[PDB]
């Protein structure tokens, strides 16, 4: 099976149950591992982005799902972890392309920007869409790794 | 207020659009074009890296990056310490990336988002100031600490 | 002041309070007139679209706000009423342009597609943005009226 | 399965794109182009009306309409009895317009939505069938009753 770590900030916690469900809906082979806040209390998105991102980078899980108001902060923070390719997605097309082109391992969504049924579609599309494997994409992904190494 | 612009090959089609949209944001905004000179095939991480390093070094205040979806641009740019690159798809995301995240690079998808919405995104990104709020400052500092820890 | 009638279907009823608030946020001159379901009970979107659309067409109110899952059914149903120009909006740009170009009098939104903070921005933008008045737009709007008259 | 296509002048730029995207949906899908023959200025309601009447008459099964935002297209087309025109901005809206509303016309914004998302919208619209569900049938009939009452 394929483990999928999930994290949110405080307001996106409203939909953490949704996110668990949508991971499961992508197929029986996907196992949600919830790592978000246990409560509605105030938190800082970078702490939860880091947590999920580290799990992905250390390969404890295959994929990450991160949600906050816009998804923007989650995508910035998560990408700061070497080995992470986190994609802010807003529709089916970006969800699919992040996998096909970028072999993205983390999907980020905005709970105050994107309606829940579109978030559902984003998560399912992201999990089900395979990486293309094509020459140019592999080269570009390796160049991103090169950038990490240079810092 | 200098603004470095980069694209890949497909998005090169709108590089003159992006230069124009930066100027439309105000007389003080100065575009510095760093993308491909031709329509020939290039790799997005190279141009992401060029723009991102300029922002990180403090050579320009802002960056603008375009490719098909904007996704690879935002991933590659964020690998540079000091960069906070925001993939925006509308006015709301453009504004909030500045207000919440003090984003210094805006990424757009030329194949996903129409040019008139791209225009709105770039103008909003440049014109909208960072809120300076306590919580945002703290969280931005936490991102910097994630960079440092790696 | 400027009266703004509001209608939803059953699931979008979850945010009817939001919609009332956002109308008020556009300015003190905008008065929300709630005409949606009073309860979470099952309803048919055309009945509520019609209700708000008729109010706009008879000029009892200046503007309408309609919400359902996607906003699509509301825009179809509302446009069936002569005198109504109902715009399905998904962002700030479409909200502004519907006013500038089409002098739209009803804004439709999808509660399951568009996040609430973007719905907020759509409603404020739609109410605050004036119709341009330009020659070509007036001609085109009159042509839409011509289409109504021919049926 | 015939599909009538109309645009205004700016969206005329992608009229060959739309023809191609209709064909990509399947061999059975036949585009019938009814938009402007040149880039010269026209009024969107005229082309909306042409396509919409064809759908209403049962001359074609589906219509595709493009302009800057798609908004005027969806308003004008819906003025024709029997038309259910859906302004779509993504895969989800394209699919749901068919599943819930049995939409017969798809409207897109050439200045708001990128061409690759437009491609996805048109293919999804044509390939996705109406659910036939009881509630949807009833609500669609209620729309027809609103037409009749006017």
């Amino acid at each position: 099976t394929r483990r999928v770590a999930i994290g949110t900030d405080h307001p996106a916690f409203a939909i953490h149950e949704n996110l668990i469900l949508y991971v499961k809906e992508a197929g029986d082979e996907f196992v949600p591992v919830y790592c978000g806040p246990k409560t509605a209390e105030s938190v800082d998105y970078p702490d939860f982005a880091s947590r999920v991102a580290e799990m992905v980078a250390r390969k404890e899980v295959e994929f990450g799902v991160l949600a906050c108001g816009s998804g923007i902060g989650m995508s910035i923070a998560a990408n700061k972890v070497p080995g992470v390719r986190a994609a802010l997605c807003h529709d089916h097309y970006t969800a699919a392309m992040s996998r096909i082109h970028n072999d993205a391992n983390i999907v980020c969504v905005g709970e105050r920007t994107t309606g829940v049924e579109v978030i559902r579609e984003i998560i399912i599309t992201f999990l089900q869409t395979p990486f293309s494997g094509e020459e140019r994409h592999v080269r570009r992904i390796e160049k991103i790794r090169a950038i990490e190494a240079s810092h």
